[PDB]
């Protein structure tokens, strides 16, 4: 089956979306990585926004941990940064420590008992205080033995304006790489040759990081690939990339619905 | 002042987005949509989506009251259509006799004992059973005294593909026509070409509408216009139409920060 990741938090409700522990027991995908906690450059604690999948969410920790044990990687993504314009000290290294102890120390934390297997950070502004190659440098020189996964979610524009500088640490283990929404780079029917480009240029400048294509499950977004397309057009030319790791759905709505990602070759 | 609404209520917690009450008091809308309402497609009741403010929403009621006393219209967008594929019998008048009761009657729903202010229906694809167009035509004969403000948010390209049929019904009172994100009609630098356009297009075509022009607050999302450029450069040119209604503003997350809609001319 390879390695297809999926985003999940955003979808809705469990009634929409289902319960993160109904997309671990799809066996569809190997990674999810979760959206979104909200994070405030003046320093205030972070809120966790999964929409209307609830509000305390404590109790996805057994879902979590069902997901785990089930070899699924688990990584909360950093999507909104609330701005200030006050000068406020160790707003990264006070998130970096929040982060490990709400999340990768098995304390009491927004999400239960648990530890995540990563951060994951999206395509969005950084704070005046809150920079996110200084984050993804703590993270990863955080006080534990346990594996912290760091990853990023750069549109398919290289240099992601946002991004490229948490992106040359040379410290995220994992990009997703999102060909989708209104870009130059995304495919277009009968035409590939941009995303294409767009692949050799991520692969060969970030040789440090498994690539991910991150692709709509959805028709009723740009960029879609359809399977048969990406099995016999897309796949074969970006798999020679020898960093080149897989497909990460966008996104888990539209996934369990089209079940897209149970067409993808094996 | 003119008019000036404004999107609340995926911009995450209130201490990110604001309370609604914030936004109201802040004095520069006179008209917001909520976001959003999840409905679905095989009749099960929808589900409310204010992200992280609040997932038992009724005590919004007086924050939406205090509004209301303020001369502020509160609208409740229909901002995801959970499909089935299953034939069902009734969803479209169903889902208006819902909305009716819940939002419209002043009795107790998931935004407590309130009477709205109307619908807006987002750009997202329709169901098997439940139509737009036919949704638009239930809520605007409801048995009711009470007016039910209608509307849709498009994208700039005309004709919209999700939201069409419902425009064509002649029964929205305002469309908030989306020059944002990737689309050929968007502003760009120096470029109000496809803009213009693309007005003229909307505001022909739907002279039966109130027509706002829904702009981003911020600079980091694509069709972004410098205030000076909206007063200066697009404002006179787009008002010549005699159903220009104002600006809708996207977001009011974003709007918080950049205090955009200050800036807009009187
Ligand atoms: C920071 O990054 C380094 C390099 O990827 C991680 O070090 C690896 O850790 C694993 C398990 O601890 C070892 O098996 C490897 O041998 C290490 N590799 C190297 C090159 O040293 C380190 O774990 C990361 N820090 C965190 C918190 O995850
Ligand atoms: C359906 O649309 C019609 C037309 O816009 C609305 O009828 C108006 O209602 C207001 C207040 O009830 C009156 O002052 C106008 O004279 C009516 N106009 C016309 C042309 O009849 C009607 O209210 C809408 N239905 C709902 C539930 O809002
Ligand atoms: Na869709
Ligand atoms: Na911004």
């Amino acid at each position: 089956g390879g390695n297809i990741v999926v985003y999940w938090g955003q979808g809705g409700s469990d009634n929409s979306e289902g319960s993160l522990k109904e997309a671990c027991k799809s066996g569809h995908y190997n990674m999810i990585v979760l959206e979104e906690l909200i994070t405030y450059d003046n320093g205030r604690d972070p809120d966790l926004n999964l929409g209307a999948h609830c509000v305390n969410c404590t109790s996805l920790q057994q879902e979590i941990k069902y997901c785990q044990l089930k070899l699924i990687k688990i990584l909360l993504q950093i999507g909104q940064v609330t701005p200030t314009k006050e000068d406020t000290k160790d707003t990264t290294k006070d998130l970096s420590q929040y982060l490990d102890s709400n999340f990768f120390s098995g304390k009491s934390g927004p999400l239960g008992e648990v530890y995540l297997d990563g951060i994951d950070i999206a395509s969005v502004p950084e704070g005046l205080n809150l920079k996110f190659d200084e984050l993804v440098q703590a993270l990863n020189d955080s006080a534990t033995s346990r594996r912290i996964y760091l990853s990023a979610s750069p549109n398919c524009v290289y240099p992601d304006y946002y991004l490229d500088k948490a992106i040359q640490t040379q410290k995220l283990d994992f990009l997703f790489v999102q060909f989708f929404y209104a870009l130059p780079c995304i495919y277009t029917q009968g035409l590939p040759e941009d995303l294409f480009q767009a692949m050799k240029t991520w692969t060969s400048n970030v040789p440090e990081s498994k690539i991910f294509m991150a692709l709509p499950a959805t028709p009723d977004l740009n960029g879609y690939i359809p399977p048969r397309v990406l099995n016999k057009e897309i796949l074969p030319a970006v798999t020679q990339a020898s960093n080149f790791a897989g497909v990460m759905i966008f996104d888990r709505y539209f996934d369990r619905f089209r079940k897209y990602s149970s067409k993808i070759k094996r």
